[PDB]
């Protein structure tokens, strides 16, 4: 029923950047094709940004005691919290981890994640409509 | 519209082993499951599976020439085969990469792929649902 | 006669996850029980503990200006932070490193800690006791 | 015109370890000498200090949205931090990495910037003359 | 009730380098100390010390079969040593490894153990005082 | 008041690649500009060029003879030379390094300097005016 | 009852190099002893040879499917194919690896093995007893 | 008097890909030119492609037979197979290895070929031209 | 005629741990079957184990010596000791290195050895069979 | 038409070693058979030799002034020199390297050239022809 | 006066392996060179050698505690004793590490020591005259 | 009869850094102890001193066609120039390799010697005594 999504650093600033990197849909835009996704499939979809890491951090708390799924992209906190990787490692439902660009194709730095190995499942690549799949495995899960 | 899906070594075998590692969905099953999920969406999937490097190499290289979008679970091959990424270099159309399993909580040397620098993107541990999304991916595209 | 004792992301969480990994102590327990043996001791400890690393280091520029000592568990950030790292060499009392689970028996990534060299000294997988333990070899000192 | 200095974790602790790493000066006097040359120069320099990742991205944020350039001492996240790397590469104009003690000469761990590849420039162990010194070539940039 | 301290290669000459490395305290102080200590505990302490491998392991062997408790610093051998780690892999009861300085503010070397990952916890760093605090856990335990 | 700017292999090339790499400025414009802004300083800048490296140690040895400062870019010899690196460890006086183009956004083994460790300071990216500014550093030291 | 003695890529070569490396005994000859050997030992001993990988698979996915023992000489695919210990970790009866040279006096990438970590066992360097020490293991097994 | 120039993985493709990879000259083109080139220098040239490591080693295999020198370009086989280069250790008559494709301008993982210890010489970069070069070496040789 | 069967450190621990390891046969057990097998080969066997590297080399020595073959399981040292390596070199009969576990399965410190380089072959993960198949490789040599 | 040979230190030793590393011709005889080829060909051959980097350097700035082709042979330095690699760099017209021993069959330091990334392409160990084929190519060209 | 020169563990089999290796000197022959050295240089040579670490360890102890320096050949202990080094580190007068074997000439692993970082010098590779070379070096110090 | 003495880099700089380093003899001064002794042993020494590779290399050549023995403290380029290690690789008399400082006591890039596997042997840290021993290991030769 309820899923929550939890953006990390940078993620605000959807749609500042040369298209190419991230797309043109900004936060917002995200938010709103999320929430209708979401109630298309029967589901509520809880949609959050922060780029402090202390609050992404009390926001997976929350989801772990709640027992819901989360689908998460933390942005550069990807390739260096062990801090998050240990709040995710609570969490009893699934974890869907999501990058909006192909990491395998930027910087090598960006090719390692602290979450993969305690996600479900990892989609990158394939733009915004990446969390809009996340959305739908959970609705079948 | 045509959708090439191309399974390589192993994949053949899927239901085979403890569902632990790729489910319980027989090869065949799956292709049923890619076809009515195809159909649903308005496209043709056409559904291939060889044990044989030359044999999806082939595959890839009609992809290529007919300018046709490639669903591809390369198996082992992922992590060894530069010919196969050379091939899937050709390819016009996206080439969205899936693993079955989450590659990144097994062996360190399934965590690197020849594949996802040249791929759209990458689709991992979500099990064989995996390849529903990508369809969906394309459909969208 | 008075000294800090600093928790790190997560360790607020104590006693939520598997026995098997941290302990079925809490965080309210274990300031209780650091509290009455630092008592015993005929010390102080005055315990805290955050999510933000921010104010982690602004807890450890107290300590480095009331020239006061620290038990520090910094959880994930042990791992991966140069900033707590910089904090902690302006100490000019002892600075013990205590690690509830033994880091050594786990990932790779958790053998090494940013702390370890400029610290005094180091408590690895003795539980909770292992703050009582710095507790006592600070009452000594 | 507008030029920010923006200072990362321990920054504010200028003048308080022995003269050896850092220098004598703190940062109030950093701010003011900094203050002092901008305006000889015709600038005017923001400067602004936190310990806090998620505030010095909102100040890289601004700088970004305000088309201003940006010197940058990020303290040990300069060898950490993603995130920081991420916000600097939307800045449109120069930004210039700035460290007070010559990273070169300590541990190996210093020696790695994930910001002075997108950086415009950087200069360390010229102690605070430094920013100084990137103030001047933005006043002839 | 009983516990055994195991002492390896060197450790026969504390008391004779500089006191800035490992202490002035000998090793026959140290058996002394472990001792007074131990029977305020109510535990009874048997001390050795052997620059020969092949004599540690006996020693860790008997251990094995009499299910009693190892405190063991096993010197230069920690870093060096699978035969020690295979002898202390059999021991039922809990094993505390000591090391008296902070190996991790010396030599990279120092730095990996083959005994840290079968041992139930490290203390490090923190003089003789280690032995005592291995103790007081295992009254506890 | 003297000022040795040791310009090191390929040096003599400036000007003549596309302006991406180095800029426009060819060396006897360089040499110009710093005379000039060292009169301005009252320092006199003696500056000189070659591809040889026993001449670049010869003119060290003379400025670690005369105690004098060197401001210096070695080109390709950076990298390499820890011939060089000796020469500039006998020098009593400031050593900066400077390198017109940011090494840090070019290849890997750009980013490894045998000089930066025992240099007083380091200036990358700024161009020619790199020069300008450490004969600035040099007349406020 | 059943053995199946797999070799891999240019062992149908045997006795045509240097007797140097592998011996001067040819495939055929190979084949002849195996079941002379196995006949003595009351196994029927099916041995095949392809230069094939996805032949390999083929004849190790049956194996699996019969519950069979697989004796392996996989060649050079050893060093290098995921795909093979793939359909190796799916056989339920021993997996006797065997290579005929002594792969640890050659050169260091011979020296890793993806099929050993999922072997019951590995025989190197007896040469071509290597196959008939295996056959006889499975006939106590 | 014959030679075999032997085409692995993806050589068939030539022509296909942007100019700027491999030329444009298509494979039939390249047999084509072989050809007149062999007969002007008094050779037969033998030119054969296959997708098939099995195909490419099974015609080494006859070329070691035969004596014959091989001009092989083993495409993305060069960087991966050791059971090439094991067939390739028995040529007893010349091997030069032949890239279309400056591989050391490209990923680095191209910059290694298990091929070049073992063969005679290697030509790359040179694009076609580099198997008539390679052709009149063997004319003199 | 005679061969030499030497255990190093911990190997006259076997049947003791958990049968998972290395077994439940004893060493007593072990030297026994290996005498009974011998025999029937018509060869006599000399077992001996010894913890002290200094006693091992000693045996190894007397081997070389007597011109004698060696079966050695160094136990931990097959991993660690350069001494047992030098003293193995002069042997001029074969040495066959045996190890009871599949040390290729277990961590990756035991998948090296300083043995194998200079053994005429090695057995590894066949439990104590390994032995009776390294005499009978030994009868037939 | 014109064509610069530039061979680096040692290469004026030809002939001198045993014919088995670099051949028996001598660097005269070379000048003198590059010579009868490039006219042959109609090109002019500028073939020279220094032992010296900053002569070597000297030669590549005329060439790059020319905008004439280099055929470069830069013995030892090919494996150390950035300087090198620079100077090359500013080359408009092909640069190809040449070796005359196969590097890859040699000491690994020598499988790495700071040349090839930036040379058009390079021939290796096809011994002195190696440049009379580098010349036939520039003919083409 | 008195000097020390140990011998750790297959010295003691000087001239039993081909002369290529070590040279024909047996160690009696050895102690004889040595002892007759020492007296033409007015010195007494203490010549001992063991195969036993703990045996080496107790010598280089009262060469400790008699401040007499050391002539040590370790063997393969070189390479792998910490605790060799750590009986090392006590020594006030000097330390001569000598090799008979030039060992960067032979394996990789024997060019790293544990004692050479310590020692006061090192020779290498000069045979046994290398001991009689250390006892000059000793009489002038 | 005649021996080589050839000092690189930096060397005619000898006694003056701090005689921590190098020792306080000069380069003059240790000519006229290197002649000195040689006359004692019968021997002519020539010694020579340059900072040019090119000049060094020149001496190595001349040594090399007159069959004469090398005694050879390179400086920076031990560690650096394959160059030097080429054309020391043509010397048919000893190659003896002096370093004056202990370089194992140094940075870890001093560890490295492109010269020590083709020397017949090496003498560090024995201060200029080494060059006087060198003599001495000749005289006997
Ligand atoms: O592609 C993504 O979505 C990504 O997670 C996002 C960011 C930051 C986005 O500004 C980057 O830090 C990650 O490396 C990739
Ligand atoms: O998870 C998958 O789908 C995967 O691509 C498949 C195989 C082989 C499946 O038998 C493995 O070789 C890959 O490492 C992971
Ligand atoms: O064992 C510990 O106490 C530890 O410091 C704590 C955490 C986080 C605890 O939730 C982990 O991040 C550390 O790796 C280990
Ligand atoms: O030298 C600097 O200015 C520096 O950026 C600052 C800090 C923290 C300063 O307390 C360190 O974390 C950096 O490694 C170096
Ligand atoms: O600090 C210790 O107690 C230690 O275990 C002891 C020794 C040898 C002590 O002489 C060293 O070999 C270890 O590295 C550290
Ligand atoms: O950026 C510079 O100034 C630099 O020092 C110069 C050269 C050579 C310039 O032709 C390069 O070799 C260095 O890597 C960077
Ligand atoms: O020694 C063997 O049997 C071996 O498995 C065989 C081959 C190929 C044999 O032609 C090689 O590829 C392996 O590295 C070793
Ligand atoms: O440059 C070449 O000729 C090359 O051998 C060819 C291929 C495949 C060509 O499609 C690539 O796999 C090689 O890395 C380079
Ligand atoms: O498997 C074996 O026989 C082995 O040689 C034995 C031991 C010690 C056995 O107690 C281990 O030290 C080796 O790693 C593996
Ligand atoms: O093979 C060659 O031509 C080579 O370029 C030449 C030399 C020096 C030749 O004396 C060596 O330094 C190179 O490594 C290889
Ligand atoms: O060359 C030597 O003297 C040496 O110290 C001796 C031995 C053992 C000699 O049998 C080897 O273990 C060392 O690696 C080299
Ligand atoms: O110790 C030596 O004699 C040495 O060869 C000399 C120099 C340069 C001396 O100024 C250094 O470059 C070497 O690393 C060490
Ligand atoms: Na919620
Ligand atoms: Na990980
Ligand atoms: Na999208
Ligand atoms: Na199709
Ligand atoms: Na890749
Ligand atoms: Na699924
Ligand atoms: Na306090
Ligand atoms: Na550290
Ligand atoms: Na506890
Ligand atoms: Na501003
Ligand atoms: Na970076
Ligand atoms: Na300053
Ligand atoms: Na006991
Ligand atoms: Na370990
Ligand atoms: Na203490
Ligand atoms: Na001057
Ligand atoms: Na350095
Ligand atoms: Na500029
Ligand atoms: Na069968
Ligand atoms: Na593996
Ligand atoms: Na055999
Ligand atoms: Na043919
Ligand atoms: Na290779
Ligand atoms: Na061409
Ligand atoms: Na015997
Ligand atoms: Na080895
Ligand atoms: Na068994
Ligand atoms: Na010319
Ligand atoms: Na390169
Ligand atoms: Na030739
Ligand atoms: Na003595
Ligand atoms: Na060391
Ligand atoms: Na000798
Ligand atoms: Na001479
Ligand atoms: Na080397
Ligand atoms: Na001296």
């Amino acid at each position: 029923l309820i899923v929550n999504v939890i953006n990390g650093p940078n993620l605000g600033r959807l749609g500042r950047r040369e298209p190419a990197v991230y797309g043109g849909t900004t936060h917002d835009e995200l938010v709103a094709l999320i929430e209708r996704e979401a109630a298309e499939l029967g589901l509520k979809a809880v949609v959050r940004q922060s780029d402090s890491e202390a609050q992404l951090l009390d926001w997976i708390h929350q989801a772990a005691d709640a027992a819901e799924p989360v689908i998460l992209n933390a942005g550069g906190l990807t390739h260096t919290s062990v801090a998050l990787r240990d709040a995710c490692a609570e969490l009893s439902a699934p974890l869907i981890e999501v990058h909006i660009s192909n990491v395998h194709a930027r910087e090598e730095f960006r090719r390692h994640s602290y979450l993969s190995p305690i996600a479900t499942g990892v989609i990158v690549g394939l733009g915004i409509q990446g969390y809009l799949l996340a959305l739908r495995y959970l609705a079948e899960h």
